[PDB]
């Protein structure tokens, strides 16, 4: 039903996973924050897994390739997982340009990619072919946009030059506006970067990350996954929240990450059903006391 | 000292009443092919209703973890997690990420050896697009062993940098006809003459294998049921980690092989208890 922003404790905890079939874990702000996990995350998933309880991960953060993103998780302490389970948007826009590239041998083109390397080895394993890479250039059949922290005027420029081509696709990983620091300072996210290349070029975007659907459907095509039996933990009410209505999940919100109670709150006040959290946490630590 | 002697009656009641888990081997224990050793799900079933833990080993290294668990189901054993399968294409993914931690691993095998490093966050010599540097090579049990695959092992090792991995030495295995398959052991000790060079092993019976188990799970060896049908490597395996051995007939080795070592005075290799097949265990439980 409507959300309401409830505490997830007691009963409504164990009610709520007991039902549960897995959770869908967002990873910045919720699992950890730059070096310093979440107290209590790798705990959580361990229990969960001995409960019978599938996990996946979404993330926005397009840094690491699935290889590396695997690494991360077992350096920081999380056992057990397998990359097969990370859903960055950088694997998820390499899927939809691969999808959308996909053709004759001699039509394949290359992609213009606005980001960092890890976001370029991710398009690389899916077999696409990356402008600026050594040789020949061939024809840009896409512009890919993603956190650049090379992003400059003149890339700017040569992305929308290669937009003037109406056949050649757009594509942002995500949406997000900024992203938090560990010195409190705060660094512009792709949705920054997308509004300044879709204004100059007059272009509407793909997203394929949350809260795109696309990122769901990412998953069904490797898992199946009964969204009713879903939870979806995040911790920022604009991506990870709205992504779980869209999906039909049941939505918790963790606080130790980008959004605030109060801003959860304000969305209900207004009515913004699609905005507020069915469920909060302080922590993801909070929900071991639904298990066992 | 081990006495090879037949598990039955109230011995077996002791022995099983006191576990408080089983490692099971896979290949010629749980199944031999395409055929499960009658009984074996029915053990397994009683053993979980009795509260019994159940792991498995295996140094076949052909089949990831999600594949091997949809093997179980497909062959008749329900309720097994993946969590309780270990491979040597596990173990081997596991260490390879330790020493690594990463560089590239050139795999002398076949594609669920390779999913099952992936899985693990390594990069693979001749995945799409990465290219970097060979940190590692891992041999296999690889189909497509060949000279210039070889070569190729051997110019990567050139590097004392490069680590040698093996997931397994078994010799050879066994197949339906009565024929047998060289196994990574043979393919190893090429690649190990070639370059000179001496493999981590990371298969039963070297003790890697049960430390990956002991990661995972908390596991008092003495409480526990070491089943196998291969003394070389499963018994060897049980005795090494002071686990309680029991042969089962249904596979590799004979009742007079390890007759054999018992009059041998090789300790290590004499199973404790034996048993026809695994279908005989159930008449401990109800
Ligand atoms: O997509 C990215 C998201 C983030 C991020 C930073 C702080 C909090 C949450 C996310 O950082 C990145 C980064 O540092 C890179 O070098 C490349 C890509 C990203
Ligand atoms: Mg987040
Ligand atoms: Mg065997």
């Amino acid at each position: 039903g409507m959300a309401r922003c409830e505490r997830l404790r007691g009963a409504a905890l164990r009610d709520v996973l007991g039902q549960a079939q897995g959770v869908l874990f967002d990873c910045d702000g919720v699992l950890w924050n730059g070096e310093r996990i979440v107290p209590g995350a790798p705990e959580l998933l361990q229990r969960l897994a001995r409960a019978g309880k599938n996990t996946l991960f979404v993330s926005n953060n397009s840094r690491r390739a699935r290889p590396e993103l695997a690494l991360r998780f077992a350096r920081l302490g999380f056992a057990g997982l397998r990359a097969e389970q990370l859903f960055s948007s950088a694997l998820c826009a390499a899927r939809l340009l691969r999808q959308r590239l996909s053709g004759p041998p001699d039509a394949s083109g290359a992609v213009f990619v606005l980001g960092g390397e890890g976001l370029r080895a991710e398009l690389r394993a899916a077999g696409l072919r990356l402008a600026g890479d050594p040789g020949e250039d061939p024809r840009v059949r896409a512009v890919l946009v993603g956190y650049d922290e090379q992003f400059s005027f003149s890339r700017l420029t040569e992305a929308c030059a290669h937009l003037r081509d109406p056949d050649c696709l757009l594509v942002a990983t995500d949406r997000d506006p900024w992203h938090p620091l560990s010195d409190g300072s705060r660094t512009p996210g792709t949705g920054s970067l997308a509004a300044a290349v879709e204004t100059a070029s007059g272009r509407q975007a793909l997203v394929v990350g949350k809260p795109s659907p696309y990122m769901f459907q990412c998953i069904t095509e490797d898992f199946s996954v009964d969204p009713a039996r879903t939870l979806m933990v995040g911790d920022r009410l604009e991506t990870d929240i709205l992504f779980g209505h869209r999906c039909g999940m049941t939505t918790v919100l963790t606080l130790t990450g980008v959004s605030s109670l109060e801003e959860a709150q304000a969305y209900l006040t207004a009515g913004q059903r699609d905005l507020v959290p069915h469920y909060y946490v302080e922590s993801i630590a909070d929900l071991m006391e639904g298990l066992e």
